[PDB]
């Protein structure tokens, strides 16, 4: 049976095309659209990244990251299990990462799309690749933090060979909610390792 079998759907917050264009990929997964007037509770609210109004009782409200993510891997992930899954608090009209370059390591999909969004947002710059000088040539400029989720990989080795800061996803998301660049070094991807 189809993914999102037997749970139901708000829709809520999106463009007229956005919506429709959810609503038909919840549908085409086996799940149940319902109104903001529906007799009972619906599983989730889906909802954009920034969050938007939630009018009635839902069992958990969530992003569309959330769902294409749950698609992309044919899983029906806990809401609570990435940070991204659900409504992202930021400062309206922040940009404290506007002299920021970023460069993100071991994120792919949604996810990366959804982090690439609030990195823009804040006003840095994101790069595909992770270098520590500039080429014009390429188009490609030096990185200031390399964002992450684990100690390993290739840009880890070099983010520690460059001097770099190498952070997790904390730290942009709590530049996000404040609006002001947060401290690195509460950040550090060596520091986050636990159990």
């Amino acid at each position: 049976e189809g993914l999102f079998s037997q749970k139901s759907f708000l829709v809520l917050g999106f463009s007229n095309e956005n919506e429709s264009n959810i609503a038909n990929i919840i549908k085409e997964n086996a799940g149940k659209i319902m109104s903001l007037l529906s007799r009972t509770v619906a599983d989730y609210a889906v909802v954009p990244l920034l969050g938007c109004e939630v009018e009635a009782t839902v069992g958990e409200v969530v992003t569309n990251t959330w769902l294409v993510t749950c698609i992309d891997y044919q899983t029906l992930f806990d809401p609570k299990s990435n940070p991204l899954f659900t409504p992202v608090p930021v400062m309206t009209g922040m940009t404290p990462l506007e002299d920021c370059v970023i460069s993100f390591s071991q994120c792919a999909g949604a996810e990366k799309e959804s982090l690439t969004f609030l990195a823009n947002l804040l006003g840095a710059s994101v790069q595909e690749y992770f270098v520590r000088k500039s080429n014009a040539k390429k188009g490609m400029f030096a990185s200031t933090h390399l964002i992450l989720k684990e100690r390993g990989g290739s840009k880890y080795e070099a983010a520690k060979k460059w001097n770099l800061p190498a952070v997790t996803i904390a730290w942009l998301l709590e530049t996000a909610r404040t609006g002001k660049r947060a401290d690195e070094s509460h950040f550090l991807i060596e520091n986050s390792t636990k159990e």
